[PDB]
């Protein structure tokens, strides 16, 4: 199975979560996919003090648990701070470490101490080669005998890497497709199609093109933020896909992967 | 008065702290400087699980306080979590936000609620124009009537920006000297001479030259990691200046600043 992680940027309300969960039911039911439903309980990095932050740890977790029970979905959420991981892991099947915390050893350790799959997002500032050290920190936490991070050992112990592009001047990200190959020597690689676009004069219309490229290089899965009505989303409305758009991207991924 | 922040990367021992504090005394007594002694109580992005981490918040702050009492030095320390801000500001005159956390709202808020000067390091992934939003979060916490960050308002309310370079391909930082000018419209600017040098060849030799360039452009201060014996430093050794090397550098920057 190829992994598909999909859902809204942030938890906006239980009824929006149900609405997107419903629209994702077809992808969730697809035999070729290992599906996880995603939603952040807090947006720590917003541009303004007034910006919507999410329901927070306790309330957001209750809502995601509701989705898990009503739709039967496995759950992914991100953690930003100490003492969140153990609480979140009771609900979340995957715990994601955000790109800017990708070298934060205490957080890597804390998450790897839970039963969750660890998804480590590559910082836009990182050499892909250097992500091996983040993987090894997680692997040593689960199995102290491990000395070298490799794909099979990382797969076995539930430690994955996620590509979201690299800084390219100011306010531009580029996806170095070579990074998918380099990183996959260390761990299963998920491609983040929605946060890897940013261009001066950002534009989600590139997300499908990058996803197709990525699938052709070789990836273990796809991460894409999706929302039933992006123009009325509370965060990242410009980059998020509608469910129909996501379905096209996934269809193309599967057709490419079925060649190789 | 130009600001000088200097000290070891991490607190190694009380004896090491006193040794470096002693050696910095000529600089601390320089009439032309507003001097702050720096040391980190934890290193969170260390490459290895076994790598030295520091004494931790409680013991770290005790040690910094001993230096303040024994040498009469103002103190800078970095915080990584919101709960640290309150207690650290009882000892530290400046609280620095790490570069990788420069967009973290809750952290910026909690630090700005203290009486400390706030020094916000610019992430190597940021457009310098976008640092105005971090400054504004800090300023609105100190004075809700502020709508836009400017140098004078930031100076008045103890909010500064710190340049540490920008990512330039893999494993390389470049200092865009234009960023010093751009950021100084929003807040006073400190140049970090020692964290902004990295070069993909296999270095501290460039710290002096970048510091002179920054002084010529126009800065409010210098930040530099310094250690009595770099090759025996717990972190890292290759980056830090010896006290004598720092003294020559500060001498050149003051000479340059006196021209303009």
């Amino acid at each position: 199975k190829s992994v598909l992680i999909a859902g809204p940027c942030v938890i906006e309300s239980l009824e929006n979560l149900r609405s997107i969960a419903t629209k994702l039911q077809p992808l969730a039911n697809n035999e070729r996919l290992d599906f996880y439903f995603k939603a952040s309980f807090d947006k720590a990095n917003r541009t303004s003090l007034e910006s919507y932050r999410g329901p927070g740890l306790e309330k957001g977790l209750e809502m995601l648990q509701t989705i898990k029970e009503e739709f039967g979905y496995k759950i992914l959420t991100d953690v930003h701070e100490s003492y969140q991981a153990s609480v979140a892991a009771k609900v979340a099947d995957i715990l994601q470490i955000p790109a800017f915390l990708c070298r934060q050893t205490d957080l890597i350790v804390e998450v790897s101490q839970t039963n969750a799959i660890v998804n480590i997002k590559k910082g836009q500032f990182m050499n892909p080669k250097d992500m091996q050290y983040s993987v090894l920190k997680a692997l040593k936490t689960r199995d102290k005998s491990i000395q070298s991070p490799t794909y099979e050992t990382a797969l076995k112990n539930g430690v994955w890497l996620c590509e979201r592009g690299s800084s390219f001047g100011y306010g531009n990200l580029v996806v170095d497709m070579r990074s998918l190959k380099i990183m996959r020597e260390f761990a299963p690689v998920i491609f983040d199609a929605t946060h890897s676009v940013q261009m001066p004069g950002g534009d989600s219309s590139f997300a499908p093109i990058l996803a197709r490229a990525a699938a052709a290089v070789g990836i273990d899965g796809l991460f894409a933020e999706t929302h039933v009505d992006p123009k009325n989303a509370l965060s990242d409305g410009a980059n998020m896909l509608k469910p129909d758009e996501l379905e096209q991207l996934v269809t193309d991924m599967l057709k490419i992967q079925n060649l190789f």
